[PDB]
Order: structure tokens, then C-alpha cells, then sequence
């Protein structure tokens, strides 16, 4: 593989479960604490990683996951981190169901502005009903228009970034020429879902602008990202059903002009890394233990898996299903490799719900796939898109 | 004056005025670059301000002034600014006339979870007309309807903050209660203007929720303010002007049941200090006269100023007139003083658009303040609640 793997690092304050947090290694309040996202988002930086990446929705209930019920919004804190990092990429999740694209447009290419070219945008259509009723709606559009709406949102929000051209902003202070009117431009978009005149009021960036992320995954959603989207988030259920994944959407890609090589596709996965096996085991347990089995048991009470596995363990392992990637360094870094050389995986989104991991993956696993050449000694440079492999747009 | 005086640093990157960046200590690029913001930022905190502040506008044309075609959002640069700051306020203007309640709840919300109780915000209906049309929108509402809305929006915005009481989040490991169910509050919200369910996604910060500041003048405008406001923003035409409306204001306050000392007046001013009256008036004119007279002189051409004035000068002088605020430190600190005492200003925002000017306040004219009683020695303490001596709803 010509290209190097690459890595991003989820951020996900006290985690995806409803019991990890009861962890005595876990702080609660991770959610809603700068030092948790300050420290973590330094580690990715030490690994070297090409972003921090902060997932979002925009509904609740009290049966929602402890870290849905308080924590930051995203741009709020990737601005503050973007002051206390120096070259990791910037990725936060916003909907195009509910901001007007002004708004949004404007908090991202500022965002890049603070950043000197680190951000990212994973669009999203959102997917809570509920959602709506946060923001004066009855309802969600059905799935299509959802998806029609997207585009439009995306069009104009990459229609005012280019407002300015590059070079607009001349500041010639003996002729009095702030800037020069030539390379300014209207956006005058009369859309179906939006008008939007422009111009927008803020120019260029250092790496031109923020670089779209997507994790859509139905026949709508692959079609759209193929389309759209620098990079794209997936599932990692299998190796081969990744591997499908990676080949469908590089195909639609080159079906829509584009040279497969710009779409940059990444699995997420939660490697528990231990010393040994037996760590790395007791590490999963303690936390699938976390989870009262009364409730466990029920939604299991709606595969193949007697593996000498009691009742008690198989709940346990639908509450918090064991990855793939668990264990010793040499074992994670060789699926990650193989993931990478059978195509499934241009790099990954790590999770790090339990404690150490983000630590324990880029102290002992990065070394290695560093050694065998597979992940850089450095970071290519201070934008998102240099060390993304991406050309400015 | 049993209370002392304040002060609050306006931020605005390379100024209000259509010339002032070509003189050659300016900065032309100031507007979207985070250092200039930075140095600012630690110099108020330095002179003990209790907050920046971030004016903001959503559109312009060609003959929008330099600051105004390129520069930071300002949730962006605030939560930046967050991380490198300690106890000042970091307070950004927002209108209501365009985004959804929940989406702004929240991104103030989370910036004051960042910083640990120093948001604010300048509520703002906005009156640039185009802005609608950057908006999905023909038009404004007519001004009075405005102001009913924006009432909405306060209120679904403080609503949403309410949310979760200060004690809700009880995270007992042992219980596997991480929240108490009872002080969790469903806004559901079914107003004119929006629709909002609730919950909000975060919960109370260490000053329990963000201070409103306003801006408003009109008759509408000083009441919703009077009615409203933790804090208000106004101008100063002269002393005689600003008594009248902290008095008219004050008043008002009380006719809406409130004490009155709960809202603080502050008029914006930007001083020009320096070492002798003929120094600051250098600066003065360094900077009246980068403006080519053949405008200065048409906006000119649609007061008794006979003071051996050319029309030059007076083109000039309308292009960017001259302070009260102008020259020695003590004249300086002493009109200030004057204006407090006098009972015009509760606090002041100081704009710096002059090179060197916040500098210089800081440096030379606080210690005076300072030595004469009307200043702190030190910061209160880290939220933006006790700075100004405001009291946690
Ligand atoms: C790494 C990754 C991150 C995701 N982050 C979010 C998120 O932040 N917010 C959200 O609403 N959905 C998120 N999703 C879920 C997607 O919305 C989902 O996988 C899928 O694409 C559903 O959309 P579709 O029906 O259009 O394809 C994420 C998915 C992946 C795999
Ligand atoms: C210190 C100060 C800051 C202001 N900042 C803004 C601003 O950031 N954005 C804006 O649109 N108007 C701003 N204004 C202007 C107000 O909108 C204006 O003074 C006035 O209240 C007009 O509103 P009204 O007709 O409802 O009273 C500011 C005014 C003052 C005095
Ligand atoms: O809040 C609900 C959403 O937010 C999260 O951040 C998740 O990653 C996403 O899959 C879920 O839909
Ligand atoms: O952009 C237009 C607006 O933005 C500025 O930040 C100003 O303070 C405000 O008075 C003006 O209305």
C-alpha cells in the first residue's frame, strides 16, 4: 500500500455504555471536564493522529446514555482544545437538519481560522425524532428528503467558504485596498430549502477549508458520501462486510468523476491493549461486569455461541460486545494491518471508553506499525488535508 | 459608591473605522488571528477586567468596513480564548432573530462548562436587514415584534438551562444512580415563535448558567433590557445623555419588581492615554488623518465648531471623532470617576482600536483606580457571577 495508515481519536467523555462509568477508573464527570478532553486529545497528538473526533445528537430522555445526558457541544470545545494542540485535526459532528448553513459555515471556518486549517466537518442528517422537537418541528422529513436536504445544506455551506478567493485579501495600506473586489463573490443561492445571499464573512483558510467527513451507511447514504465526503466513517461488524463497505463506496466514487484515492474511509473500533491476553481479558471483564444482569438479561430476551458461555455471560456480552482488537499489542497492530492490506480500512477511529486504552494503543501498538512502515515517525504538517493525504480545494 | 468600578475589553481584531488599519502599527490581518486576540485577552485580565467582549454582525457588501469582511464567530474565539485565560468573562454577542434557542443554550452552555463560569452573552435582536437574506429569510420582523421574539427565545434559552438542577447529577457507583430522575425538568415549550420539548444535554455550570448582557436603546429595547438584563451595554454621547438613560434604566428596573443594583450599566469608550496631552493628541491625529479627505469630506456634506478648524480637520473629525477619554492617565481616570460618581456608569467597556491603547489603560490608568479606591486588587474569584457581584439563580 502506497499510503501510510492513519488514526483518529473519538472523544466520548464517560463513554458509549449506560454502566461504564461506574468503573473505580472512571471519572463521571468526564463529560463535562476540559482536563478529560485536554489530556486525551494530547495523547492522539503524541500518537501522532490526524484528528480528534467528537460525535453529537440533539435529543434526550432519561433512559439516555449517562454521556448523552451532559456534555460539551462540539464546537465549543474543539475551539477551546484547538488552543492547546498544536497539529492534530479538528472533526465535529453537526446536523444539517437543524442550523441554518450561515451559522455553521461561519463556526467552521472559524474554527480553521483559530486552528490554522485543522477542521473538520462529519455531517450528519440526523437521525432522533425527537430532535425535531428541540428546534420547532413536528417531525423529521423522511429519509430521501433528509438526504435531498443535505446536499442542498453542503452546496451552500461550500458555496460561502468560497465567498473569498485565497489571494482577496490584499492589504495594501499606501493604496487604501483592503481587499480586491474582483475575488469576492455572491453566493445568491434561491434554493428549495434554503436562500442564502452571501457573502460569507470570513475568507480562506490555511488549508482553504474544512474537510467533510460523513458516516452514512444505507444506498442513499453510501451514494452521498461517495459524492461528497474527504472521509468516511464505518462500522467494523466484520472484516468482510468492511471490506464491501470499502469497495461499494470507492466504486460510487469513481461513478461520480472522483479519483477513489481522495475518499478516505475509517472503521471505528475500541482496541482494549494489554502485556498479555490475560490483562486484556480482565480489562474487558471488569467492564462487562459493570452492567446489572437483571437488566442485561431482559434486552437480550429478544446466533450461535455455546463456547462454554453461562446465561450471565452471554447477557453480559450483548451489553458490552468484546472487539475484535483485544490484546497484545503485536495482535491489535496485526489486525489493524491486515484490515488495511485486504482494503477494508484507509485508517481507523479509535474509541477509548476504558481507561488507559488511548494510552496503552499509542504507547505500545503505534511503535510497532511506526517500525514495520506503516504509520509515520512525524506529522506531515499543521493542516487536517496535509496530513490526510488531501489536496486543497 | 459602596460598589467599585469595572471593566470590560472589547475585542475588535483590526477596528471600528474604515482606515484605521493602515497606519503602520496595525496589524491588518487582526481580525481572524488568534494571537492578537490572545495578547488582548491576557492584557484585560492582567488590568483585572471582568470580561472580553465580542461584538458581531451576519452581513455585509463591498463597503462593509475591513473588521467586519473577515473575522473570528464569536463562540469560536471565545472558547478558544477559554483555554488560555483564568477568571475573565468571556461574553459574545447573539441574535435572536436567527438561531434556534437550543443550538445557542447549548454552545453558551458549553463554554461555560469550558471555562468554569465565565460565559456571557450580549442578547441582540440585530437590525442589518440583509442578515435575513443570509438566513432563509425575506426580511426582518417589524421592530417591535422583534423584541416580542426575542423575549421567546430568552426565555426558551433560560428554560433550557434549567434543565437539570445544580444537584442532579449524583453519580453514585455503589447505586448505579448516576442521576436524580426528579430534578430533571421537560421544558416542553409550545410557544409563538418556537416549539422546544427539552431536556437541554447539559446541566448547570459554576455559575449556574451564563450572564445576559443587552444592548438595546430604544423605548422597547431599555425596557426588555430593564426587564432582562444581568448587564447592559450603551453609549456615550456625553455624560448628560448617559446619566439620563442609567437613570431612566435603573428606574425602569424597579417598576419590573427588581432590585436594581442586580443590573449593571456599562457605556462603551475608547481611550487614547499617554504620557502628555500633546502625545495622545498625536495618536489622535496619526490616525484622523489615514482617511482620504476626498470621503471624509462627502459624508461631510450631509453643530458650531469654530475653533480655528479647517474643513479638513472637521471632515476629518467626523470621519473618526475625537474621545472625551483623551490624554494624561490621571485626566483619564479622573473622568472616569467622574462618570461613576456622577452615577452614568456602573462599569465601562473599553474599546482599544489604537495600537497600544488597552496597554496603556491597563498599565497606567488602573493603578490610579486602584490607588484611589475604586478598583480591585485582585480578581473577586473565577466565575463572571462574582466578578461583576452578580448573585447564581
Ligand atoms: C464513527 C461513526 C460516528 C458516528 N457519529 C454519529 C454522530 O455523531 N451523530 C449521529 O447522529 N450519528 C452518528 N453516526 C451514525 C450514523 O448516523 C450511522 O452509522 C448511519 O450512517 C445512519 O445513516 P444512513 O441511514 O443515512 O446511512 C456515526 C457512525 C459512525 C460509524
Ligand atoms: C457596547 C455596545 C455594543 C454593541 N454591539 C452590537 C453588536 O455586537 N451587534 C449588533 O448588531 N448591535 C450592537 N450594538 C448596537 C445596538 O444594537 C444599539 O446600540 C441599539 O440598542 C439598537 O437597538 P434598539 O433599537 O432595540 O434599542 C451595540 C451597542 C453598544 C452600545
Ligand atoms: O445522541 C445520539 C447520537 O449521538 C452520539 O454521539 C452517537 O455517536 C450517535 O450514533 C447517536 O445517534
Ligand atoms: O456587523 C454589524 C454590527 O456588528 C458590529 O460588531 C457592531 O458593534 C454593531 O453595532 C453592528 O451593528
Amino acid at each position: 500500500r502506497a499510503d501510510f495508515i492513519q488514526f483518529g481519536a473519538m472523544i466520548h467523555g464517560v463513554g458509549g455504555t449506560t454502566d461504564g462509568w461506574r468503573h473505580p477508573d472512571v471519572d463521571p464527570s468526564a463529560s463535562t471536564n476540559i482536563e478529560f478532553y485536554m489530556k486525551k486529545a494530547q495523547t492522539a497528538e503524541k500518537g501522532l493522529f490526524s484528528f480528534i473526533f467528537i460525535a453529537d445528537g440533539l435529543f434526550i430522555s432519561e433512559k439516555s446514555i449517562p454521556h448523552f445526558l451532559n456534555r460539551f457541544e462540539p464546537i465549543t470545545i474543539l475551539s477551546a482544545l484547538a488552543s492547546v494542540t498544536k497539529n492534530i485535526g479538528l472533526v465535529g459532528t453537526f446536523s444539517t437538519s437543524f442550523t441554518e448553513p450561515f451559522t455553521i459555515s461561519r463556526q467552521l471556518m472559524s474554527l480553521d481560522h483559530i486552528s490554522g486549517g485543522r477542521a473538520g466537518w462529519n455531517l450528519v442528517t440526523s437521525p432522533q425524532e425527537g430532535a425535531a422537537r428541540n428546534h420547532s418541528k413536528s417531525n423529521l422529513p423522511e429519509h430521501t428528503e433528509r438526504y435531498e436536504i443535505a446536499q442542498e445544506h453542503l452546496d451552500v455551506v461550500r458555496g460561502l467558504w468560497n465567498s473569498w478567493e485565497h489571494d482577496a485579501f490584499i492589504h495594501n495600506k499606501k493604496t487604501g485596498q483592503f481587499f480586491d473586489q474582483a475575488k469576492l463573490h455572491r453566493l445568491n443561492h434561491k434554493g428549495k430549502y434554503f436562500q442564502v445571499e452571501g457573502p460569507l464573512n470570513i475568507g480562506r483558510s490555511k488549508q482553504g477549508e474544512p474537510v467533510v467527513f460523513q458516516a452514512g451507511s444505507s444506498e442513499t447514504g453510501r451514494q452521498f458520501a461517495a459524492k461528497n465526503a474527504d472521509a468516511i466513517f464505518t462500522h467494523s461488524n466484520s472484516l468482510e462486510e468492511t471490506k464491501a463497505f470499502y469497495a461499494d463506496v470507492k466504486s460510487r466514487a469513481a461513478d461520480e468523476g472522483r479519483d477513489p484515492s481522495s475518499v478516505r474511509i475509517f472503521p471505528g473500533i475500541s482496541p482494549i491493549v494489554a502485556d498479555t491476553e490475560e490483562e486484556a481479558e480482565k480489562k474487558y471483564r471488569e467492564f462487562a461486569e459493570l452492567i446489572p444482569i437483571e437488566n442485561a438479561v431482559t434486552y437480550l430476551a429478544r446466533e450461535a455461541k455455546a463456547r462454554n458461555l453461562t446465561l450471565r455471560e452471554v447477557a453480559q456480552e450483548m451489553a458490552f460486545p468484546r472487539t475484535l482488537f483485544i490484546g497484545t499489542p503485536e495482535r491489535v497492530a496485526s489486525l489493524i494491518e491486515t484490515w488495511f492490506n485486504a482494503e477494508a480500512a484507509d485508517g481507523f477511529i479509535v474509541g477509548s471508553d476504558i481507561p488507559g486504552t488511548l494510552d496503552a494503543f499509542v504507547e505500545k501498538v503505534i511503535p510497532i506499525l511506526q517500525e514495520r512502515g506503516l504509520y509515520r515517525q512525524d506529522y506531515r504538517g499543521g493542516t487536517l488535508r496535509e496530513n490526510l493525504g488531501l489536496g486543497i480545494p
